[PDB]
């Protein structure tokens, strides 16, 4: 399976100056549920953002950079390499690993933002034409999470 797990606003921003726009820990929780056990695949410049990678699953980042090699990370250095990894696997972004990834994954996890953020990033444009809605959940708001948002999975028509 090949999915792709993203956050995006109602203007598809996901992200500004190498950082998430917004602080939402509910879908910090969401993220850990639907990846934990499973491989998370990301650019070199989303993992840099963080620099650790997350524990209780495989972290693997896409890079032309031959000297890399973090503890506790896989390297790959092409798209191909993508297809040759095991189990369940969630291209996890940024911007240009979403561009080369969303004609060619399973279904989507989106976590639809309800608000407009000034972004410098964007998940690419798609059409409810070719995407089934497998579920629509609306988040709880409360003290900590303090912006509207909807998780949505999108399985291709
Ligand atoms: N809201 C959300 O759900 C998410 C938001 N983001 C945000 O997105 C932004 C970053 O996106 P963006 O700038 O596009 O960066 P990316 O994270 O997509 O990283 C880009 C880098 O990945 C490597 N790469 C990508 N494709 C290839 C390839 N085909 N072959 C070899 N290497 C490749 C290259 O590394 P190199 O240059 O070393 O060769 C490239 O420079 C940040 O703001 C981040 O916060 C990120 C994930 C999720
Ligand atoms: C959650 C934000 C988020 N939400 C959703 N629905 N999809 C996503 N793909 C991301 C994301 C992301 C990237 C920036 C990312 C990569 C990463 O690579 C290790 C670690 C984290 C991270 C580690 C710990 N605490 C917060 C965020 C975030």
């Amino acid at each position: 399976t090949l999915s792709i797990l993203v956050a995006h606003d109602l203007q598809r921003v996901i992200g500004f100056e190498n950082q998430l726009p917004w602080h939402l820990p509910n879908d910090l929780k969401h993220v850990k549920k639907l990846s934990t056990g499973h491989t998370l695949v990301m650019g070199r410049k989303t993992f840099e953002s963080i620099g650790k990678p997350l524990p209780n699953r495989r972290n693997v980042v896409l890079t032309s950079d031959t000297s890399f090699n973090v503890e506790g990370v896989d390297v790959i250095h092409s798209i191909e390499d993508i297809y040759q990894l095991p189990g369940h696997v969630f291209i996890f972004g940024g911007q240009t690993l979403f561009e080369e990834m969303i004609d060619k994954v399973d279904d989507m996890y989106i976590t639809v933002i309800e608000g407009k953020f000034r972004g410098d990033t964007f998940f690419p444009p798609y059409t409810f034409e070719d995407w089934e809605v497998a579920s629509s959940v609306e988040g709880k708001l409360d003290e900590k999470n303090t912006i509207p948002h909807t998780f949505l999975h999108l399985i291709r028509k």
